[PDB]
């Protein structure tokens, strides 16, 4: 029997999750999937410990997706990140936060988050074939056919999770953009967010150094937030955020210190005058970064004059760094761009152009910082998209 009420393409969070709620809403449901496994891009994320929401409130959610927050309202009413932690927990999974709101498996594995989803796909009686490119889907009267290579599938409902451009290997490399086309939606311009930054730098002086709630600044863009020193160059919320407004050539400005003033570093270096320089910095920065900023003073703070101990206090508080470029949408966390939401109803993810056709995850022109964000969106109009509304 290769007929199913509801057809879902793109086993991502958005798909595992529409799979559930169209399940639990009583619907015969199948999940195609492209990779052998489930959630090949959504293992990656958090380093590979799956971050998988972000626990924060209206206003974190809605300063967390930037890229056409606003049209979540309707989605956000039904199923929002606190409904994501109690999904999880109630099905066994204990959660953790850490910083800035972000929400792990206690178990740091992504397979935990993934297993849990597969397991209640399964309980609600959902089928999921894996393995699977979908190369066709075409709609005849009320019916919609979805062809791999190989079969047939029709269904009443089709939702289409196949998620936007970046990192083609995991998967997501834009049949849901082409679905939309075949059915005239407009797709917006596609381009990179949240792209690590390249800098002409000495990488290995600070590689692997990570530093809480820094300021990096260029322009009127002044953007606090964790730092990661890359053998590129600088990855990290704060680099991914400023990479929206950088593209090569510019230089940037980096406070390792903004919770000080030039004054307060001035207090702090004579209230330690018999210290050594490096040594006493040693509490408010990464060791590494004290050996930069100190290498070339003399040892103790006490033998810096007037003019040594102005200079460091201003390389502390804005570094120029020499931004040659950003990766590329490929290798880029997000894609900005995707179906014109003006064409999707936001309540219920249907499309205003074809009756049964839904969209989804990050294929629609809806995108987010990194930190549990876009998972968020993903799992939340998933579960939306697959639900039925009753008038
Ligand atoms: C390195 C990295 C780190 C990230 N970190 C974070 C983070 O910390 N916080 C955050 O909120 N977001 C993060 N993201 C973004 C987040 O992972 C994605 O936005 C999110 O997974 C989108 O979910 P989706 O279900 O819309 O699409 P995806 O997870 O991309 O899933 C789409 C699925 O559709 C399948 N598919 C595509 N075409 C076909 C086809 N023709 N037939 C069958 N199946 C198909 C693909 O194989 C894929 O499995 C990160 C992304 C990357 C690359």
């Amino acid at each position: 029997m290769n007929h199913f009420d509801t057809i879902i393409i793109g086993g991502g969070p958005a798909g595992m999750m529409a799979t559930i709620s169209s399940s639990f809403y009583g619907q015969k449901t199948l999940l195609l999937e492209k990779n052998k496994r489930l959630g090949k891009k959504l293992a990656g994320t958090g380093g590979g410990r799956c971050n998988v929401t972000n626990n924060g409130n209206l206003d974190d959610l809605m300063a967390g997706i930037p890229g056409n927050g606003r049209f979540l309202y309707s989605v956000f009413s039904q199923f929002d990140n606190h409904d994501i932690i109690n999904f999880f927990t109630e099905n066994g999974v204990k959660l953790k936060v850490e910083d800035h709101g972000r929400v792990f498996p206690v178990t740091d594995k992504s397979r935990t988050i993934i297993e849990a989803l597969e397991k209640k796909i399964a309980e609600l009686g959902g089928t999921v074939i894996t393995n699977t490119e979908i190369v066709s889907v075409k709609k005849t009267d009320e019916l919609f056919t979805v062809r791999s290579s190989d079969q047939a599938w029709t269904c009443q409902k089709l939702i289409v999770t196949t998620g936007g451009k970046s990192y083609p290997s995991t998967g997501s490399t834009g049949f849901g953009h082409d679905i939309a086309r075949h059915f005239k939606h407009t797709v917006t311009d596609l381009e990179a967010a949240e792209s690590p930054l390249l800098t002409d730098f000495p990488h290995k002086a600070l590689q692997g150094i990570s530093l809480d709630d820094v300021t990096l600044s260029y322009g009127k863009h002044i953007i606090t937030h964790d730092l990661l020193f890359t053998h590129f160059g600088l990855s990290g919320p704060a680099a991914l955020r400023l990479s929206s407004f950088v593209k090569g050539g510019e230089t940037i400005y980096l406070d390792v210190l903004p919770q000080m003033s030039q004054q307060d570093l001035a207090d702090f270096l004579e209230e330690h005058r018999e210290k050594s320089l490096k040594n006493c910095l040693k509490i408010l920065l990464p060791e590494r970064i004290a050996d930069f900023f100190t290498q070339p003073f003399p040892e103790k703070v006490k033998q810096l004059n007037l003019s040594e101990k102005e200079a460091l206090i201003k390389q502390i508080k804005e570094l120029p760094i020499s931004v040659t470029g950003k990766m590329s949408l490929a290798k880029s966390f997000v894609t900005k761009g995707g179906v014109s939401l003006k064409e999707i109803n936001p309540k219920t993810l249907e499309s205003k152009l074809v009756p049964g056709l839904h969209f989804a995850g990050e294929v629609l022109d809806i995108n987010a910082h990194t930190g549990g964000f876009n998972i968020t969106s993903a799992l939340c109009t998933g579960w939306v998209a697959g639900s039925l509304h009753y008038d």
